């Protein structure tokens, strides 16, 4: 068994359900931009789901990032986006723009608040129907928004299903070419993906990163090996470095097993 920097770990055979690695694993903390990854669920799940939909950068979208020093996709505020752009924006530069665009387009109400909020009920209830316990939502980004590592293996989990979900999750780069306010197409500066996985461990197929001030350096990661699917979790790792090499000892270990 591998030791980690992370205080919260899991990992499973996302095909059979069994637990390969444990640390803290049912232990409440913050998921930081890991959140995305519920948002995503949400949107695809959605049964008015359009991904060519366009949806236009709102003012708030800008202004909100720059608020909360937030990840960004970098939206420019009167570009028409298409739902497929968004969740690229949403899991590859960790975008909370993106994350505001999608809640907003997706929650139901007469404002923009009103929205965010049925939005992240959305959520709450997407957590109720896994039959989770330990995880609760208060925004679509990321102390009442919290998970564990193993509640957020299994959202990745559920997640996953989705084919789109799968696509978006283990692209490196991509390239948005939106439709600006003269209806020119604007070639957008190039998006990478944030889990470098993708590129350092063989057979890496997601899922997602998240940092935050009181959650720290977390990774939802993925793999397949020899026809096995390794997916998990750590949880407040130390460093960006370390959180990648706490997810490789986890998975080498669980392909080991
Ligand atoms: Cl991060
Ligand atoms: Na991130």
């Amino acid at each position: 068994k591998p030791t980690i920097a992370a205080v919260g770990g899991y990992a499973m055979n996302n095909g059979t359900g069994t637990t390969l690695y444990t640390k803290a694993a049912d232990t409440r903390r913050s998921t930081g931009s890991t959140t995305h990854i519920m948002t995503a669920k949400v949107v695809l799940a959605q049964s008015n789901l359009n991904l060519d939909a366009k949806v236009t950068i709102q003012k708030a979208y800008s202004d909100y990032v720059v608020a909360n020093n937030a990840s960004q996709a970098h939206l420019i505020v009167g570009d028409k986006v298409t739902v497929r752009q968004l969740l690229y924006g949403l899991m590859l530069p960790s975008g909370c723009d993106a994350a505001y665009a999608l809640a907003d387009k997706y929650g139901s109400g007469s404002t923009r608040a009103a929205r965010v909020k049925s939005f992240i009920g959305k959520m709450n209830t997407a957590a109720t129907n896994l039959g989770l316990h330990n995880t609760h939502f208060d925004s679509f980004d990321g102390g009442a928004n919290y998970s564990t590592p193993r509640d957020l293996t299994k959202i990745a989990s559920s997640a996953m299903k989705n084919s789109t979900f799968r696509t978006v999750v283990k692209t490196k780069a991509y390239t948005a070419k939106t439709v600006t306010k003269t209806g020119s197409i604007r070639t957008m500066d190039t998006w990478k993906n944030t889990n470098g996985l993708l590129s350092s461990y063989s057979g890496a197929i997601g899922v997602k990163t998240g940092s935050g001030p009181e959650a720290k350096y977390c990774l939802v990661f993925a793999a397949t090996r020899g026809g096995k699917t390794v997916i998990g979790t750590v949880l407040a790792s130390t460093s960006i470095p370390a959180r990648e090499s706490d997810a490789t000892k986890i998975m080498n270990y669980g392909f080991a097993l």
